[PDB]
């Protein structure tokens, strides 16, 4: 990984440590892009419903994961399952059983810095891992986006800025999610947000990460081109409320 500091440092020398999981996969890969381009071509709004125990946003929800997951099968277009332990409360189990469970596609939220982790999210039933810009050397992030494309996953590269967008387009990224998050605040920076959005090609799908979970918000980014949103706090709080965001 790339030398970090404080928390993200903290959290990848865990990553490093994480015994990895032997199992057979057991279920199809479902792949995630491709269902939110369909999505699209039905005029459905595509949202990633997240689980996640905690947050270091001030989440701290104790809810059922299969029931969570049951729920969001019926309405979202997949889900994103936090698997790191300390700061998110997440667990390879917990996934397991959520993908055991359901047949939409699971992206597998974690710090993804070995091939083994890989490994793990294909063998517990995920669909797709989420991989990081700024954890990574550029060297790992197109290895690891090449490991993940080994198994026919399509990794979502997660992006805070434009250096990381230089990167992730430099190494081949075709399904991006756009962050651009303040970690003093907590907050999306919306217009940040919007000019990296405008600096993706045409033929990356985009993935937003949303701060306000409102209709309004969901439509203006689709309009500028964003292909799915990524959702959390809103939905584990309320899960109902992704019926009104998708009408
Ligand atoms: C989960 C709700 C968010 C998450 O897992 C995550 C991981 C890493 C990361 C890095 C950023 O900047 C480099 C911004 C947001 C973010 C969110
Ligand atoms: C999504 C709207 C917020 C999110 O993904 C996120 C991830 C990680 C993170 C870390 C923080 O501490 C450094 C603060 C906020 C935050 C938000």
């Amino acid at each position: 990984p790339r030398y970090l500091k404080g928390w993200l440092e903290d959290v990848v020398q865990l990553s490093l440590r994480r015994p990895s999981v032997r199992a057979s996969r057991q279920r199809p890969i479902i792949s995630l892009n491709e269902r939110i381009l369909e999505f699209n071509k039905r005029n459905i709004t595509a949202i990633i419903a997240y689980y996640s125990r905690k947050s270091p946003s001030g989440l701290d929800v104790e809810r059922d994961p299969i029931e969570y997951a049951k729920f969001m099968e019926r309405y979202a277009v997949g889900l994103s399952i936090k698997t790191e332990e300390k700061y998110f409360n997440g667990s390879y189990e917990t996934l397991r059983k959520i993908a055991s469970s359901v047949s939409i596609p699971i992206l597998m939220s974690d710090f993804i810095v070995k091939e083994s982790q890989i490994d793990d999210a294909y063998n517990l039933g995920a669909d797709t891992v989420l991989l990081i810009v700024k954890i990574l050397t550029e060297r790992e992030l197109e290895s690891l986006l090449e490991y993940a494309r080994s198994y026919g996953m399509e990794p979502l590269i997660l992006i805070n800025d434009e250096n990381d967008l230089d990167i992730a387009l430099r190494i081949g990224a075709r399904f991006i999610g756009i962050f651009s998050m303040n970690f003093e605040t907590g907050e999306i920076n919306k217009e940040n947000q919007r000019k990296l959005i405008s600096m993706i090609p045409s033929n990356v799908v985009k993935v937003a990460k949303l701060g306000i979970s409102e209709r309004n918000e969901i439509e203006e980014l689709r309009k500028l081109g964003v292909n799915a949103f990524l959702i959390s706090s809103s939905l584990m709080r309320n899960p109902e409320k992704i019926k009104e965001l998708i009408e």
